[PDB]
């Protein structure tokens, strides 16, 4: 039998593609300065801080560190990995509106990717970070986007090295565009490819400071940055503590 709410869910997912960019911001424009934005840095998975969120959010997001080219990624630490285990993204991310993000992508050749987005409304999570079942399952939206990948880029098309963060920064810019968009009030965000990927930490987790200190200012009302770090250094969540302490 098909698991709860996988048919609304994969039914109601919708891309979000390049000619959409304005749209997508001045839906920004147009909510900021809604709210004063609480925010905190997290040591939890993204579902984790997702499943506490969830009772006080009337409309929760959260950022699915995505493959540009394989939905899942293909499967294998990875956080896009972590939430097909365990909620219903698969099942949306194959299905078939979604597939000109992936058709596009490859068809890329370049390893900063496209600006194509998928969102996918209210996808169940099934399992918490042990893998057992919740009593119920906890719906939370979640918005598909690759960051560029850093890494590839450097062993592959340096001449491509300067556009990294640029990339970086404008879809990030069009990330909290399709959650103001979708009207989101509460993000769950992270270290947005800063494993796989090989970005620099203090580099994206300063790129979402610049953000949502200026065109995202007050349009949502909280965003959790869901770090996970488990390196006895833990380098990523570091940055992202040290640099958005000004924020909080
Ligand atoms: N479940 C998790 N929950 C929250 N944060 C996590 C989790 N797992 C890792 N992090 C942290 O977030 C950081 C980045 O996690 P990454 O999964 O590498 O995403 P990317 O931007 O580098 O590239 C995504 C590729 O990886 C896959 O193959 C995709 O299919 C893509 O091909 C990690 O270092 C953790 O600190």
């Amino acid at each position: 039998v098909r698991l709860p709410g996988l048919a609304a869910m994969r039914q109601g997912t919708r891309l979000f593609t390049p000619e959409q960019g304005e749209d997508l911001r001045e839906a920004l424009r147009r909510r900021r300065g809604s709210f004063q934005t609480t925010c905190e840095v997290t040591s939890e998975t993204t579902f984790a801080a997702a499943r506490r969120l969830r009772e006080k959010a009337s409309a929760l997001a959260a950022l699915n560190f995505a493959s540009a080219k394989n939905p899942g990624g293909g499967f294998a630490q990875a956080q896009e990995e972590d939430l097909c285990r365990g909620s219903g993204l698969y099942f949306s991310l194959t299905s078939p509106q979604a597939e000109p993000y992936y058709a596009v992508n490859r068809q890329s050749h370049s390893a900063l990717y496209t600006d194509h987005l998928i969102y996918s409304p209210q996808v169940p999570i099934f399992r918490d970070d042990a893998g057992q079942l919740l009593p119920a399952p906890v719906p939370v939206n979640i918005i598909t986007a690759p960051a560029p990948n850093a890494g590839a880029v450097a062993q592959s098309r340096p001449e491509q090295l300067p556009q990294v963060l640029p990339t970086l920064r404008e879809r990030a810019r069009r990330v909290l565009g399709v959650a103001a968009w979708m009207e989101q009030t509460h993000l769950v965000l992270g270290a947005w490819g800063c494993g796989v990927f090989r970005n620099d930490p203090a580099g994206v987790a300063r790129t979402f400071r610049e953000l949502l200190e200026g065109e995202a200012q007050g349009a949502f009302e909280h965003v959790t940055f869901a770090v996970l770090d488990n390196h006895p250094q833990h380098p990523r969540l570091g940055a992202f503590r040290r640099e958005l302490e000004s924020l909080c």
